[PDB]
């Protein structure tokens, strides 16, 4: 698996558990088409979204459902969700980790791309 | 000025100048409709996107064109752009500052909402 | 105003008001000597810490008292404080803004340095 | 091992490899005393700093040597280092991960405390 998502909670100092994540790929007609989805584990990680066979070059969007996460914790959030948009390029062997750090009114995202 | 955008460059420790920003608002048909756009100034700020009259309740997307910013500096970055999605003016008018802090493979965004 | 400090609260999406800040400068004996201090205003900013005359070359530490800020809000945070350590004015005078974005278990700090 | 350090590089989109990390504990005389140290691995992680026996309650400082990291990559940095200061409390079983995300003029740190 070439694409992993990891989410942390900056208020509790914990992995962000049970966060829904939806991945889309841009189609030929320029629309976002569903590609993969899941919920983060107890470690805040989401593994097994795709395979090397299916994860071809293209433009992808990883949407982290931040609003539902904060509401389930009884906390008042700002954003609807956190979308992370990027091109996947076959510049040799690569693994992509989309990491995100969440606060109710702020978030950061980092791409960790390794060989 | 109920909606302002501020962008900083984390590599240089400076305002991110001439960054293009496109704002959209979700329409009744659920599509993203163009709402306003502009570019950041020498201070990294973008003022005058809208007015209290035009900035009605709704779901908005502020898209910061991070890829074009890094490419104009001769750098190949990871993300296509940084979209920031939120509901605005649902409890009456507020002033919103959407701030972003950019690095080639990472960004943070914060909302500062004042009454 | 060659040294300014700005602090935001990532939980509320607001300026962090009344945050204590202590600045130190490394002395010849390698100890941290008090240099200036103050508290952030209603805008989350702290102005007037020093003057161009007093702000000589040196190694400085800007300590943001994050624990006292969260405790005054009735929250038990992780960090004791957020120290920001850097050399200043080594290539002539510059204006420095030390910005910090706070959450109970996490913070970010950015330096904006202008000539 | 109850204390782990993880560092990412926001410019390259990679683990921050070979970063020196120095941990100190506050002594009875209020001075910072060396406690443990090491360099991050190829995964950007530093394991085996201490043991449950030695990691008693107290005030600790984890110093990440950011300036030397950026200089070894041929990149111009702002901060001397990134110090992370906190109390370790035996509120039941706990593991502490000090995570940091580095850019030349900005960094973030998050504490992930799990049971
Ligand atoms: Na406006
Ligand atoms: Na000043």
């Amino acid at each position: 698996c070439p694409l992993m998502v990891k989410v942390l909670d900056a208020v509790r100092g914990s992995p962000a558990i049970n966060v829904a994540v939806h991945v889309f790929r841009k189609a030929a007609d320029d629309t976002w088409e569903p590609f993969a989805s899941g919920k983060t584990s107890e470690s805040g990680e989401l593994h097994g979204l795709t395979t090397e066979e299916e994860f071809v070059e293209g433009i992808y969007k990883v949407e982290i459902d931040t609003k539902s996460y904060w509401k389930a914790l009884g906390i008042s959030p700002f954003h609807e969700h956190a979308p992370v948009v990027f091109t996947a390029n076959d510049s040799g062997p690569r693994r992509y980790t989309i990491a995100a750090l969440l606060s109710p009114y702020s978030y950061s995202t980092t791409a960790v791309v390794t060989n």
